[PDB]
């Protein structure tokens, strides 16, 4: 299978040896695998990942990094809404929001370190590009 | 095929979710088989569009934005250090409540030191963008 | 209008924005809202914001000192042995780290302030 | 007023936006301001403080930081001599001191970071110099 | 014959590694592995170290994905106020800041991996 | 018009008193009507002084204090230091009172050799500045 | 004398003894009367061998035990890092023990990631070495 | 007369130091001292310096070296179960991270010597 | 003497000043000592402290760096293995060894701790060379 090859190969990164891999597989798939059969499906792929990258693969991985990075900023200025309407209410006495939710305490620290973080995102994009 | 479709195929890969994944929820809005070189060939030609050079004005676009939303969070923190510079002044000479009827909350001397310099923080990060 | 900008950058997708106000009418804005963010900035423009983000942080180093001057006047308080001061304000403890930390964020603005007005004198 | 206008310019930097300086305003003063009033004002001041220094002025603002860093040091160096004499007063087993107030109790650390945040003024004088 | 240049690494004096495998034979085995690790690697090896680790990465990155999704999960359903999920399981506490400092560490993989492509690029 | 006077203009002014409160409390010592324009008059000639650069000897004279200073706190540390070692030996070998009768009080190997890099520290600021 | 007593004598020195403490320890292993000149002239000849400057291939006999003693630490923490994410599967899940019969033990997230960043940090070092 | 240099260092101004002894006297003679300090060193007191503040080093090094032994000697005691030492001495608790930080701060000192000793050679 | 003068070089760099230095080697030695026979004993070794050293010196420092490194190296390791065999103790649920010894409770981030510490041994050593 495909699948097979690339559960070989992640588990040879991740730490197991040949022999290990061999036992696991034999659990997972009926039929035992030798050495060999690992082996020689590491050396297939082991000089596939030893291709250098153009330049533009650089590129490319430099424009999803950024792509990845608005994202998690995406999620964190979500975030960082929630805690500030819940920062508003503590100051106004509320248990519950008018929307019917718990108002949670949270601290003035911890609105301006999450606005760092998602200020933080930007300027490395900016760096990056 | 459709532009939402670009973008979301993009995003889960970008989540950790691989090609497999992809193609079994993308199934589901998109009520058809939606095929693993199907998720790929999209795939590449997101690779191929983000691979191109940004231009001299898209920084600037960039930058602009980023100094606007440091100005919109700047806003927020300045309201947050008037409040605590209130509480202060308020706990220094004994009070319980102020004059409006909230309650005076205790705050620190070095947490309206850090307040001010994350508020400088951003002017000096907006100066050096400049 | 400038609302509309606002809601974008704080995280809000134009679907939503249509929704708070009541997509392609805010998706034009935006656009719109891009290029004027994209000119690039004069040298006016930028002595204001170093002239206005220095005199804030006059504004900044003015409050620290009010505070730097209580804390003193507390350790003071606290080391001769009072409970309350001559006014009627309470004394409240203060560690002497604590003074040393405040002196030194206010230390800072002013070296902040020279390298500020030093980087724009050569720009 | 004279006041008044940096009363206006204080509440603009501080964060406060004209619709807002002019309520805060209307309760202080008697008499209702608008917004023009307020924005011309600021008009005013913004180009005064767009004003570029002169080379002069700036060693002016580091003369005065030195100053100030040299009152610090004085403040600093009179609680250093405070903790040393009741770290001496801690091994000798006394509660009170031979002038009558009370021993506190110092960490031999504190000492240290008191002495270097003295010997750090020191140095970033001379850094300035 | 690897097992011996292990125990040496990991601390073990020649003598004690004798005791193990039961320490002149021992010495002379580390002197001819010392050769071997001196010789200078090629640029093919060079390269395979670069995509064996780069790829392990991918893997970590995607494990790391895995568990941002699930304090995503978990910080939605403590907000909407739900003690269990639908599929069963239970609703686990997650601090704001916990989110964000896992968004860094997977941010950080891709600085890290193009900073990495950059340098074998030029070398 | 004093010496002390134009001291304490600048003293007040560096410590955050604004010219208003400056003109009230001198009013008080200096017995008679301080104005707000005669205080930023003195204020503008202590910046003119202040203005006026360094002579390279006039650095030499802070650069020999600094030292100066630090081997006066550095004798300080080396007398804590000795203390601490003193203590540490009692508290090895069991004892809870020294020979000459003073308390043994618990240390750290860490604070130790905290003590012993702090009062190196200086001898490389020292060596550095020379 | 020996080729042991010339290692042990610089391991005593290094190890903070002074010349009579080494001569003291090593007269009831070598039994002589071991002279302070004696451990002083052994010291000088220590000095004068460690004076002498290395190979370049000696270099790279130090580079490549260090690479594959960071690979032999790599694998343990790749099997503690297996460990704690199948532990942290089994928390997420409210499993108290595993299919083999292990307990499972409470992990979280941070762990996690900072157990991947170190190794990761050992291919950095790694690659940045070759 | 040095005793007067030392008290304007630690902060007394010269009324205060006037009071200690028993001010234009004063000032006079820290005026004289300015000079003094003011003055440039020779290359023979620096050598002086840098090798007092090197053996003082050592000195530091062979206590904390001796420390060292003794976590060490605690470390085994603790892991082999027992409580007292052949001595008589009790054995202290040790962690593992602690040993290793007090061979850092040791190897730190070598590395401090060696770059003192390379700047001395060029200056 | 000669540990005499040694006695009287530390107690100088320790931080005692000449009259005490006299008083507590008059304590250890029957006969008193002036000021005099101190202050002689440290100008014979304050000139020979600031004898410059040699580049060869230097390289001799470092070769002994390098040496007491791989001394603590040796017993970083042989505590990193401690730790180890107590982890994998851990997992298998035993409070004692095969061997006899008590199972100690060692967190995962120890261990990569102490890998760290002494990999960077390594680093420092390659660096130096």
């Amino acid at each position: 299978s495909v699948s097979f090859r690339d559960r070989v190969l992640k588990l040879y990164l991740l730490g197991f040896d040949p022999s290990e891999i061999a036992q696991t597989l034999s659990l997972d798939v009926k039929r035992k695998v030798t050495e060999e059969e690992v082996l020689h499906v590491l050396a297939e792929a082991r000089e596939l990942l030893s291709a250098l990258p153009s330049l533009e693969d650089i590129r490319a991985e430099v424009g999803q990094a950024l792509e990845r990075a608005r994202i998690f900023q995406k999620d964190l200025l979500a975030i960082y809404q929630n805690m500030l309407r819940n920062y508003n209410a503590m100051m106004e006495g509320l248990t519950e929001h008018p929307d019917g939710t718990p108002v949670i305490g949270v601290r003035p620290a911890d609105i301006a370190a999450m606005a760092d973080r998602i200020m933080k995102i930007d300027q490395e994009r900016i760096t990056a590009l």
